[PDB]
Formats: C-alpha cells, sequence, structure tokens
C-alpha cells in the first residue's frame, strides 16, 4: 504494498514484515530536522505501518524486532514528512507507528485522505493534510490547501492517538469517533505556517 | 442572548452580574429529559448557567443561586435545548450545568457557531445542526435530514470535558477542539438518543 | 455478598445475578432527589455492581436484563448516595453501573476506600469520599473528612470512567492510572458543600 | 523565576513582554533527551516557553521567536528539567513547548506546587518529586527513594492535554486536574523512563 516510494533521492526504502505490516526506512533528516519522504502511493492496511526512526535496534509494537535505520547518520528525525506526489488518494485503515525516537509525523496528500480505523503510536504530534507542503530554499515554510476541493474523510472505525492531532483539508466528512489529546481542525482553502497557524485564505469573489 | 419560547417548554431566563444568563430549565419528564425550546439561543463571553439544582448552592459562573423551582424532586439527566425559530446560534462563552451534573444538547437546525465556547459540569455535550425526534412525548433520537446548514468552529475553538458530539450536515473549523472523545457525523442522517447513526439520506 | 445493606429504612434491597454481579435496588429518592442508602459493607468484586435506577425494564451492561426498581415511585433518583455506617473499609475491584436513568453516585466510607480496577458506567458524576455526609433537617449539606486520617488508595488496575470524578479523602495513595473526564481531588481534613467546594479546614495548632 | 545551573546543562533563560520566560534548552543527545539543570524552576502567571524550534516561528505565549541555536539538526523529544539545588518549585502558569512537540518532565526532589499550572504542545507531561537516574549518560528512569517531599496541587488546579504523570512521595490536592489519563504513583519507588514502577522502598 500500500505504501510505494518515489524513485528520487526523497524515496524511502519500504519493506514488509510477517502479517503484512510495512516498515519504512525514512530518508536522512535535513538541517531543520525534517525527514522529507515522497511517495507514489501511501495507503495503510489493517496490519499498519512503521516508520523506522531508531538509532539502536529494538522491538516495535506493530512489526516486532527491528534494526536501526541506516539512513540516519547518527541523528533521529524530528519531523517525519510523508508527501504523496502522485494523483492517488490515501486510505489509512490501520496504525502508523514511529519506531525508535518519538517524532512528529505529517501525511500530505492533496488528492484526499480517508481514515477508517487509523491511528498513531509514539508520535508527539500527528497531522493529516489534504494539501501540499510549501518549501522555499529547502526550508519548510508551511502548507497549502489552496485551489483544492478534496476531502479528508473519517470512517466508521475512526481515528485514535494518545498525542496531538491536526486535521487540515478543504473539506472534512466524518461518521465516527476521534480520540486524541487535542485536535486542531482547519477547513477551507488556506495557507498555513509549519505549526498550522492560518496565514491566508482563498475566498470566491 | 437566550430568548425562551412562549409555550410551556419555554424556561425562565434571567441575568446576573457580568451579563451571565441563568436558565431555569423546564421540569424534566420521568426519564430525566428537560426539553427546552427557544426563539434564540446564543451564549456571550459571560457564559450561561443551567439551573439543575434541587438545593441552593454556588455556581461557578453566576455565583450563589437558589434551587430551580421547576424541578419537582428530580433533576434533569439530559438538558435538551431546541431552537424552534430560524435564528442560528452563536456560542462565544461557557455553558455551565449548576447543581446535578447532566448531559447537554443544543439542537438548532439553522446552524451553530462555536467560537470560544465550552461546557462545565456536563457528562456529555452535543451540538446538533438538526432536530430532535419525539414519539409519544419520548425522545427517540435526532435528525439532520433535509438540511444543508453548518456547524462552524471558530478560531477560539471548543473546550469540554469527556464526550463531545458534533452532528451537522457540514462541519467547518478554524481552531482547536478539546474533549476526551469526539463523535463527529456529517451529512444528512438520523440518530438514536446516544448518536448511533440509524439511516442516511444520500443523493441519487 | 460484598455489599450488605443496613437494617433500617435506609437499607436498599441487594441481590446477585449469574456470575456474582450484585444488583442494588436503591431506596426511594427524597424531595431533594437523593437516594440515601446505608450499608454495613460496601465492596465491589470483579463481577461489578449495578444500581437499579430504572422506571422501565431493560438490559444492563453488567447484569443483563433487569426490571424496574419498584422502590422508585415514578421518579428516578438524581443523586445515589451510598454511605457505609459500620467500621468496615470499602474495596472496589470492579465496575459500578447506574442502570436506567443516569444519575450522580457518591460512595461515603470514613473508614477507607480502595480502588483497584474500579470504575463507573452511566454515572454523570462519581465521587469517592473517605468521610461522612452532613445532614441538617434531612437536607444534604455536604461532607466532612474532619478528625479522620484514613486512606483513599488507588491500586495497580486503576480507576476508569467516561464522566466526572471526585476523590475526597484525608490522604490519597496511588500506584496506577486514573481515566476520567475531569478529576476534583481534595486531600486533608476539611468540610465540603454538596458539590465539593471546600468550606473549612482542620489544622493542627 | 527560572534560574539555570552554571554547568553546561544550564540553558539560556530570557524574558519577553508580560514577563513570560523563554528557555533555550540545551542540545539534546542522540536519543532526543535535552537534560536541563536549574538552581530554580518556578513558573509565574506569565508562563514559560521552551524553545524546541529548528526554524523561527510564532509561540503562543511569547510571540515571535527565532530557532534555538543550541539545536543542531535535531529537536528534543524529551525535555527533562531537573532542579539540582534545594529550592522547591512553584508552577503558577503555563509551560509551552514552542517548535517541535515533545514530552516535558520537571524533576524537583525538594517538592513541586502546581496552582493553575499547565502544558501546551506537549505529548506527555510529568511532575516528579524525585530525581532522574542516569547510567553512562543515558536516562534510565526516576527515583523517589529516600524522599518525603510533597507534590501539591493548589486551588486553580492543573490542566494538560493527553498523558500526565504525578510522581511523588506524597500528593496533596485542592482542586481540579484535567488530562486524558493520569498515572499517579505515591511513596518511595524507582521507575523506568516511561514511569513503569520497578521497585518500592517500604518501612520494616
Amino acid at each position: 504494498n500500500g505504501i510505494v516510494p518515489d524513485a528520487g533521492h526523497q524515496g524511502p526504502d519500504v519493506s514488509a514484515v510477517n502479517g503484512g505490516t510495512q516498515v519504512i526506512n525514512i530518508v536522512t533528516p535535513n538541517n531543520e530536522g525534517i525527514s522529507h519522504n515522497q511517495y507514489q502511493d501511501f495507503n495503510v492496511g489493517k496490519p499498519g505501518a512503521v516508520f523506522n526512526n531508531a538509532l539502536e535496534a529494538g522491538q516495535s509494537q506493530l512489526a516486532g524486532h527491528l534494526n536501526a535505520n541506516s539512513n540516519l547518520n547518527g541523528q533521529a528525525a524530528s519531523l517525519i514528512l510523508n508527501e504523496v506526489v502522485s494523483r492517488n488518494p490515501s486510505f489509512l485503515l490501520g496504525q502508523q507507528e514511529v519506531f525508535g525516537i518519538a517524532a512528529e509525523a505529517v501525511l500530505s496528500n492533496p488528492n484526499g485522505i480517508t481514515c477508517d480505523g487509523c491511528g498513531f503510536i509514539n508520535t508527539s504530534r500527528s497531522s493529516l493534510v489534504v494539501g501540499n507542503p510549501l518549501f522555499e530554499n529547502g526550508q519548510l515554510k508551511g502548507y497549502s490547501t489552496l485551489n483544492n476541493t478534496n476531502l479528508l474523510s473519517l470512517g466508521k472505525n475512526g481515528l485514535n492517538t494518545t498525542g496531538l492531532l491536526d486535521l487540515i483539508a478543504p473539506r472534512i466528512d466524518s461518521r465516527g469517533k476521534i480520540t486524541a489529546a487535542e485536535i486542531s481542525a482547519f477547513t477551507g482553502q488556506n495557507t498555513f505556517s509549519q505549526h498550522f497557524d492560518i496565514l491566508s485564505s482563498q475566498k470566491p469573489v
């Protein structure tokens, strides 16, 4: 597979373990602590998905015992940014776990995101963004839902996390339960800072 | 801010220092449901207090209050506030249940805007852009059928304790929601009393 | 059983169902909506306990299908006040459910209360009070932990409720997790209003 | 209010408008732990901001702040604040993690009083009347051994989001605690990093 990486230098190494759980060896973080991963497909099944942010080996909740992520050069990531660069929407039907050092995680898919029983484990702050990240000179500047009418949909089995949660999309539909420490929810066509302060809004004339 | 309906489902509404409004909710039925009907239901920064007390005491937002004389040996377990006009609701401050803790539901099919609103001493709070469904005087559930109106969460967000239900044809948001668990249901649907979805109206 | 009622007019009828779950037919509520029940023992085992606050028959979570409480004269209780009047401390090892109309529940035991895996179901507000209720002319005036050094202890399996929670005791020990919508915790020797506003405190000279 | 230790575990502390203090936490180790040591750690009504940012941005309590220059390509995932003097802590306002969200732990074996304190943008907050345990420079856990001091929650209570740990020989309280889940451990114990209890010291 449900997660297929991009072919460039921003494509992480993706593999699968045992019962279908996918393990993502995220790319090296940059000088701003951002592991910027790009995908042609980012879908999570019921077996879930594990982002390897570990410097030493250990045991993950979803995938059992895993080794360190060799793409990390002695530094864990602070923000794991997952960006779909194709036209395919994301379907999240299981848990995403940050293995190793806890970090923030962001899924960016301007084509749409569906959460039906998804969740986050060992992430300090988790964000679902139906929109694109904005870069200038390689520094992350924020996000944009401008000129976009796609949907963040929360299905019957809902979304759970013990940490912080951001839901960012032109439109949000829901028919289930959200469990999170706190939820920042922002609808409409806007631009955002990296922390999801609203900077601008696109309104019809 | 809060204007009751003229019928016998209209509660008595007064104000105390600061502008905080106090609502002596109507007598509940045997099942604990106090069904209150309003021409307007808007909460300002000074907030609003539902008097669900069988003894005098101290409310957090309005100071000392007497028992609610509409209560006859039983407090509400569900305080259902229904707007029966076409006026949308604006909630800019806290809603407090004074006395016995209870569930609070605001039902306004015209739309609800929360901007810095919240709930004190409720065991469950619900914002419903829709109507309650009654049958032989018994609350059967809620309906967002044949309704395109908006539940809007503003920049100062929504803070509550415990269970929160956001029920509306459409939900817009521009800020933070704090609750232990949020049941969010968009679209045109019917629901049970406890907001289990029972049916959905879908375009053909 | 663990729950044995007092012999007076304030003793509720207590029975047991199937796997040991105890069903309490609480006494008639008074003009202030208070069902005042007195016990020689109030202990909850793993099978839990159900307070019957129902006007029509139905199904409870812990005890299956139950009938209405005939002690209710067409009015459910608003506050279920359970008071131990003996010297025996309370051990709560399972859930307490209010069957029927949701109400507030208070357990008052000046001898001590231990919660180890206890919880509350369909209670709007739940209170554990190592102390005594104060009455004047039959109206509940509040509670007192004065001249009392006994313990509210929370054990390894903790306490859970989706509603509001008050923990009132001379001293509180804990070695577990509390899950509640909100917790008011008050230690020391004090008196309280019915809503647990502190009115006075006993301090050594 | 907040006075850092003179060693290299002492962070830089400044103040902005209103009196809000800003803490440029020390460089974390590879495991994300920023170990900060203080002669005093008290938060006033204006609150306190931990700068855990790798880019400039907007903090909620202190306005615009630059990146924390102590951070070298990795933000803290755990901000451990340790008082190494005998001064007890008084927390009368909010503690904000600005930048990357993180866990926050205040360790003060002399005692901690919370009265209107709270936490913004933390994924877990912990008050520990005790000491962290280190081994080869790695955080192994925490200890309330040989300690009789008090964690005291005052009338204005404690508000946080998500997970809260209250770890102290004794806990007194006089108000409301808001959190999704509270791990409360009294007595004299050792704990893992994640506050699993590992041993207990008991009278003979």
